[PDB]
């Protein structure tokens, strides 16, 4: 029993594809979820918190991401919340191990190809 | 305090775009979600959820997706209690979609930016 | 790849503890979840989910909760397509519970550690 | 549209109740979600990642938490993911603004009182 979450947002930049020594592909990126707060006084719905989530995806699904998504795409993401330890000069970070992901058809249309 | 859910699965039938005489557009599609563990091992159970999305998105949906497409759907769980004048006691569930996209798990897609 | 949901709401009726002749214990309860925004404004819509939990938890549930209790439920969305030999075409949904607890939003509780 | 999540875990310590200058109560705590990985070789299900989430809850619901929960209780939590900026000597942190919360009846029974 892991802690999963769905994140809707935009990619801060282009997907970053590298390779492990053994050859498996990995893509990393952050998504930016911006909520809209109502403001029951002056103006209608405004822009809320930031929320920058670093997700990393693997092997052949990561290959697909690198080929389909770019800077500032609106995506839907579902994944597991992981926690990593980085060294000072020492605390934690929170990332999203991606299970599924795809371009949101809210403001865009897509041309899909199955493998 | 609405109950929301995320659902991954494949569409069971091409989307059904329709227009309200008020000029608004609507898409209806149902998602079939099916677990699948492996070895000694495969398949297991299923879930069919009637879904609907409104406005622009609905048009993009009907243009981008087809039967069998693996989509990720997020939305709200709506429920109605129909009939009683027949004796019975029926109930149905649907999902008012917020966001939806094709999955890039087994596919690649060219996202025509629009 | 199971579809899970979180649900907040009140129990509609005291839990129904039962024992299987195999010595296992089972709890059945349905949650009613109802949105409620305010001013000019109150109430709106509803959701009834048949729930079931097994084993130890089931015993604790039947001892801790009653009708009207506000619980937080997390679990799995199970669905069955019953009947057809009647002409019709019925479908029902239930929730196989993983975790459940009373909500401390409008209540306090003394958690007898056990 | 915020990013919400459900966290099941245990409180690392006792709830910490303070008060804003105006009088509103606030409770803070971290929950510890430990997943169990199967290990299809030697041993059955093991203990997985850590996952420490700092949740903070407000006014009169926080009062209720401070009165009902203690060190190492198993709780269910549902909330929004917030991101805060702390000063170096400068990056971000991720916390959970709690909506609802309660003791899980998995291994414990509870005696509830309505207000």
């Amino acid at each position: 029993g892991d802690t999963t979450i769905t994140v809707v947002g935009n990619l801060t930049a282009d997907p970053e594809l590298r390779f492990t020594p053994s050859g498996a592909a990995v893509a990393n990126f952050t998504v930016a979820s911006t909520p809209r707060m109502f403001d029951r006084q002056s103006g209608e719905w405004k822009d809320g918190e930031a929320l920058f989530l670093r997700c990393n995806i693997w092997r052949e699904a990561a290959e697909n991401v690198a080929e389909s998504l770019t800077r500032g795409s609106r995506v839907i993401v579902t994944g597991r919340l992981k926690q990593r330890s980085f060294e000072t000069r020492k605390r934690t970070v929170v990332e999203v191990e991606v299970d599924e992901i795809g371009p949101s058809l809210r403001y865009a249309t897509a041309k899909v190809n199955k493998a």
